[PDB]
């Protein structure tokens, strides 16, 4: 039967700040992890940026592009963020690769997505270990007709798709073993960053029930 | 250390008695059903005892397309292994019944033009030594008044099982001196008219590998 290979299975990317699994259909990720540093700013200030890169691991038939983002009007907002991994060059630079990228309305990525990448550094200081798993959504909406449809965006050439969504879900780990996950959605859209960020909670049934994910599997029995 | 707590997703093949299959959980649909077809032998397969179609309890609840899901929404449960291929044992014509094995197909498809393609697919081991089937969703983009480009598609029941707008089939065909051949097919989820030829549905493999994000030309070439 198998004779001939299979035509698609999993694509896991290690790189040196994170690893993600890749879906060549949308052109994005599924989903990105990362363990976030405490803070230590003194050792790793000071990092060099680097132009956004084409991810040459994927094949091009699937592979985002910066002409794909060019002229979208959306930025190339970077899953696991350039900011948590000035702790070396290479982890800062790996960031870079689009396959770490969606295209986010830039609004979002300026201000409270920004600040949710922020204040989930700020809790290095409060536990023991902080992990991040952060992706795409894309959910369905009700029309006029009574019927439900995912509609959403692709860009370029290569049919990147542009997420109505994204969660972030935050792995916490304090002091007994003990795992609180906090799960954050916002939509790909203007957001005003003075709504507090509780107010993106939502359960993580609803991310693993609408992403097709389920965050976390070692965790047999979740707190 | 990030693997700790292990991965979030995970490669979902499964393989049953008639088919190997890759299931994708967000869209509660395969993503490709792979097949090897028989030579027609209606009488010595035999008869075949009635199945009808159930959910596949491997898949999470989460994401485990059901009949409640179908049941009003104006879809056929359309097998992608189709039931007529395996008809040389119950298991094999069982296992088509998994709805992991099916996606919602407009009925007029099902019935007449989709049903055509399936029957000219069995007719090539007439003709061919072996015949390899590899059928599956597709989600094509449209362009709008706006000059943007979206893909649309509807989801249905409480689990959101996803309504493709087309559908590929694949033919792998051999012939004797170790020749292979690629055929290419693609319907849209739709009233086809069962009297145009199917030759029209031909799409070069390229189209599909690139909308699909799957790769099937790399594999074959390497094997040879
Ligand atoms: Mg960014
Ligand atoms: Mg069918």
């Amino acid at each position: 039967l198998a004779k001939y290979g299979l035509p698609g299975v999993a694509q896991l990317r290690s790189r040196e700040s994170y690893v993600l699994s890749y879906d060549p259909r949308t052109r994005g990720a599924l989903w990105v992890l990362e363990q976030l540093r405490p803070e230590r700013l003194r050792g790793d200030g000071d990092r060099s940026a680097a132009d956004f890169r084409e991810d040459d691991s994927v094949h091009a038939y699937h592979r985002a592009t910066n002409a794909d983002y060019r002229g979208s009007g959306f930025d190339r907002g970077a899953l696991a963020a350039a900011a948590n991994h000035r702790w070396s060059q290479r982890a800062m630079d790996d960031t870079f690769y689009l396959s770490n990228v969606a295209p986010q309305v830039p609004h979002l990525n300026q201000n409270a997505w920004n600040n949710l990448e922020r204040y989930s550094r700020s809790l290095t200081r409060t536990y023991q270990n902080v992990y991040v798993c952060t992706g795409p959504l894309f959910l369905p909406r009700t029309e006029a007709d009574g019927k439900s449809y995912v509609k959403y965006q692709v860009i370029g050439k290569n049919h990147v798709a542009v997420p109505t969504h994204f969660f972030k879900v935050l792995i916490l780990e304090a002091a007994g073993g003990q795992i609180e996950l906090r799960s954050y959605v916002m939509p790909n859209a203007p957001v005003d960053e003075t709504i507090p960020l509780e107010r993106f909670l939502v359960p993580i049934e609803s991310i693993e029930r609408a992403s097709g994910l389920l965050f976390v599997p070692n965790i047999l029995a979740r707190a």
